[PDB]
């Protein structure tokens, strides 16, 4: 429920969360970067859902 700035990213692929720590994203979704210090997992928020997603599935829009 935050502001969709904080460096935005594009969802390249359709991804399904595995655990409550991940969030589901679809190709064409604009995610907000919360933490991207990890090479494999980038913490993002979709609309309201904060979770981790594969950094390989997301790309800097900034």
């Amino acid at each position: 429920m935050d502001e969709t700035g904080k460096e935005l990213v594009l969802a390249l692929y359709d991804y399904q969360e595995k655990s409550p720590a991940e969030v589901t994203m679809k190709k064409g979704d604009i995610l907000t970067l919360l933490n991207s210090t990890n090479k494999d997992w980038w913490k993002v928020e979709v609309n309201d859902r904060q979770g981790f997603v594969p950094a390989a599935y997301v790309k800097k829009l900034d």
